[PDB]
């Protein structure tokens, strides 16, 4: 279980409370709409950012505004609209941090009304 793992979905669906506070990238799980439902331990660490503040939050409104974009929310929305999230690409975080250049993959949970955004530093 691993950043990039081709069935990292199906491992968390099988996950508790904590579980994925144990995972060394950066988890968070968004609704449709963008708003944080879960965020882990790591990527409070990689962003300094408190997991329990976050949590409601809308990611793309409040929390991340550099990720409204074509290539990040735009491709968030496209994958929702198509039940086929799974995408690869590297973006900067610099909203309220000092700029951290990281490798980002999204992907759909298994439900299919949840989405995934993984995060490492690069
Ligand atoms: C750009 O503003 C990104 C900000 C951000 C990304 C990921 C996080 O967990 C927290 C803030």
């Amino acid at each position: 279980v691993a950043f990039g793992s081709e069935d990292i979905e199906n491992t968390l669906a099988k996950m508790d409370d904590g579980q994925l506070d144990g995972l060394a990238f950066g988890a968070i799980q968004l609704d449709g709409d963008g708003n944080i439902l879960q965020y882990n331990a790591a990527e409070g660490d990689i962003t300094s950012r408190d997991p329990k503040q976050v949590i409601g939050k809308n990611f793309f409104k409040d929390v991340a505004p550099c990720t409204d974009s074509p290539e990040f929310y735009g491709k968030f929305k496209e994958g929702v609209a198509s039940g086929n999230l799974n995408t690869m690409f590297e973006y900067t975080f610099d909203y309220q941090m000092t700029p951290t250049k990281v490798k980002v993959h999204m992907k759909k949970a298994l439900s299919g009304d949840s989405y995934w955004v993984f995060v490492k530093r690069v």
